[PDB]
């Protein structure tokens, strides 16, 4: 099958927040069927990155997520051809972040070709004085709009001083060819970083990935 169970990743992220441009690479591994990725990302330029790393770990693929089989899965019907997705990231002090990544696939590893860009984060807030902890497990909500997938989530980041910084993801995919539409439904998500060294130059990525509906 053009799916199997235990893929691989190679990615390059090219992006600037409030116009410090840097580059990030990364290898990782997955399965596609049990929602579980795991990658290893590691700056090549632009380092020491001067914000929070948690800004950019949900820009580094939903055909790593557990699909049931009576909900369409629109990403693994997308290859070998694949899927591109865009994406805002509102948050609640006015930083916003777009992204874009280009997935194609090449025998069995995927390959991301992402642009990250972030502007209007205040210098005293959460991102740029790395006060950052965690992204907090999510739901995403996914609905069909002209015909195109999108994804909406409610995200937070807790704060190391306690409390939370919320953040508004609105998501648009867009398979490559021709494939069955799914009927709205929802993506339970849980990004962590599982390892990283004092300043981000490496970093341990994982995510586990659940489809449900009603
Ligand atoms: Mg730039
Ligand atoms: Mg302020
Ligand atoms: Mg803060
Ligand atoms: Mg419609
Ligand atoms: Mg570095
Ligand atoms: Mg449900």
């Amino acid at each position: 099958s053009v799916i199997k169970p235990d893929m691989k990743i190679k990615l390059r992220m090219e992006g600037a927040v409030n116009g410090h441009p840097f580059a990030i690479e990364g290898v990782g591994l997955g399965k596609p069927f049990e929602g579980k990725q795991s990658m290893d990302l590691k700056v090549k330029e632009g380092g020491p990155l001067p914000f929070a790393y948690d800004i950019l770990t949900t820009v580094f693929n939903r055909v790593f997520a557990k699909y049931p089989e009576n909900i369409v899965d629109y990403f693994k019907q997308s290859f070998p051809e694949g899927y591109s997705w865009e994406r805002s990231m509102n948050y609640e002090d006015g930083g916003i972040c777009n992204a874009t990544n280009d997935i194609t696939l090449d025998g069995d590893c995927y390959i991301y070709e992402i642009r990250f860009d972030g502007v209007n984060f205040p210098a005293n807030g959460p991102v740029m004085q790395k006060r950052t902890v965690k992204w907090e497990p999510s739901t995403e909500k996914l609905y069909v709009r002209d015909g195109v997938l999108k994804g909406d989530v409610n995200m937070a980041l807790s704060l190391e001083g306690g409390g939370h910084y919320r953040c508004d993801f609105k998501t648009t995919y867009k398979a490559k060819k021709v494939v069955q539409l799914p009927d709205y439904h929802f993506v339970d998500h849980h990004i962590e970083i599982k390892s990283h060294d004092k300043d981000y130059s490496n970093v341990n990525l994982h995510e586990h990935a659940e489809a449900h509906s009603e």
